[PDB]
């Protein structure tokens, strides 16, 4: 018949680029086509094998790029190839309180909510242990959060843009 | 003044539909004018007596037509009479990753959320002992599932509507 | 480039409203310009001063103008100085069952959800000790409830305007 109210727009348009990470004798976030990937540290603490799977069906074997204990963020990578679903960024997009919010995480686990704070982000939008280390993204896909560990906290994507970049070195 | 953000549609075109099922000395849905109504198996399990009561004020006793241990799903059968408020259902309705959904259990609770995934269907709309047996619909009203047993779980309503049809033997 | 899906209105518009309550050796909302505000009353049991916090930074010396056992609120009184954030009231607003509304307590969080019921009024906005006695509005940020204590409960802003009104004797 008519229309029914959905964010699958935000969903086809960020859930690709949301990949799960795991450990071979969590999830995690490809940021840009060079393959770096933004995690959490409790995921990769005493790994033996890095291994990311995308939506697609594609799986890699990833490198630590390194880790920041502060903020609990940690960056992998993969060997770039020809064609990557990336997470899609807006440096411009100001996250204001009351936000529409997805929470992307891990089986592929999609929660809704919004923003209630920027003090760090807090959500409303269901965390735990599967999306620890998932995508937090607006309705329109952008960006906002990195998800971390009765309402949830993510990494704010302009700080972690810029860790991420600084764990490159 | 002005319109508030509301899901009072889908409400008022479901919400009658939904029933509670009680034992003398859970929830359930009219499905068609037939009088037939989908709710839990471990909501009838050694059931004296089967009851169900309207949103309208009207209560009647309820005939066991069957169950499906598996689905967890059961069938019951009231004496159709002349007008019943049947749960819309929409077989070309295809629930996508995203869509907005209410969760109609019971007090006549309705909560909302979203369509986590689609593996079962899983949903952030809160999910209990008192919506369990529910009716699950998207913003429009059609009926997207049946609410099972921090994340909650659904029957697609084209699993359920083949279940019901067999049970019926 | 876009309109991201956000409820930010109604919180500029409610959330300078809402204050926070202690004691000096919980949440309250601004009601009137007189300088009125509305709380609970086990945020207020055994109170050696109670304080209140604008969120411009203002900061107060509330008094206690009165409480009511049975509904659990409480009506405090500060010195109405010259411009005070007044929560948004709509005496014609009829709050009916599926709206949006935001729950505003305490860090300043604001969580999402609807109506579930009207009773009382029922709410799968997340609440707890934080937002208990703060603001419920809904997405034009007309205040719908005030709210109390895996589903929240709140006072309808009809029946709090009144035993706020009987508090004043």
């Amino acid at each position: 018949d008519e229309t029914p109210a959905s964010y699958n727009l935000a969903v086809r348009r960020a859930a690709p680029a949301v990949v799960n990470v795991y450990n071979r004798g969590g999830s995690g976030v490809i940021m840009d086509q060079r393959g770096y990937i933004i995690t959490n540290k409790h995921v990769i603490n005493d790994a033996d094998q890095i291994i990311v799977a995308l939506q697609d069906g594609r799986v890699f074997e990833a490198l630590l790029v390194g880790s920041d204990s502060l903020t609990d963020l940690a960056v992998l990578k993969i060997n770039a190839t020809g064609g990557l679903p990336t997470i899609p960024i807006n440096a411009r997009r100001v996250p204001h309180i009351g936000d529409v919010v997805l929470a992307i995480g891990n089986g592929q686990t999609i929660t809704q909510g919004i923003i209630s704070a920027t003090g760090f982000l807090q959500t409303d939008a269901s965390i735990n242990h599967g999306n620890s280390g998932g995508a937090l993204v607006n309705s329109l896909g952008e960006l906002m959060g990195i998800n971390t560990l009765g309402i949830g906290f993510a990494i704010p994507f302009q700080l972690a843009t810029k860790i991420m970049d600084k764990l490159i070195r």
